[PDB]
């Protein structure tokens, strides 16, 4: 019946969707974003793809996400951080363009991690119930 199969799937799809809406409605929503919402633009930044070896934006994040690219944590923070770490390669520390990026990373983090919160207390909270249970027949 393709049950591992199926559960597998399914968390795919539920990572991707909470990914999702991570970038659209964190990253995409601090203001003064809008230059990390697409590709750096050549016409606009003609020297940017010469100092720029693995360029990023939110919108191929999103596309990444919409074919389930990231299989992991790792896999979608990986391009995550390259929004700051280009950002400090092109412009260096003291620009706005790296204050921005440094937001944008900072909000995924904070949301990634209130979850993982959420998570790991939801789960102490099925193994409570599951030794309180064997503890009541025992009695
Ligand atoms: C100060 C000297 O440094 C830089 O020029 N910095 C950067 C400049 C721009 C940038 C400019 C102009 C426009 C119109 C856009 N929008 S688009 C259509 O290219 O996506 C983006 N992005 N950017 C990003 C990301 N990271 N750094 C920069």
């Amino acid at each position: 019946l393709g049950t591992e199969n199926l559960y597998f799937q399914s968390m795919q799809v539920a990572f991707s969707f909470i990914l999702d809406n991570i970038v659209t409605q964190k990253m995409m929503a601090v203001p003064d974003s809008w230059p990390f919402h697409h590709p750096v633009n050549k016409k606009f930044v003609p020297d940017y793809y010469k100092m720029i070896v693995n360029p990023v934006d939110l919108e191929t994040i999103r596309k990444n996400i919409s074919k389930h690219k990231y299989q992991s944590r790792e896999s979608f923070l990986d391009d995550v951080n390259l929004i700051l770490a280009n950002s400090v390669k092109y412009n260096g520390p003291e620009s706005q363009y790296t204050k921005t990026a440094q937001e944008i990373v900072n909000i995924c983090y904070q949301t990634i991690t209130e979850y993982d919160e959420h998570l790991t207390q939801l789960e102490k909270d099925i193994c409570t119930a599951k030794e309180a249970a064997l503890e009541e027949a025992e009695l």
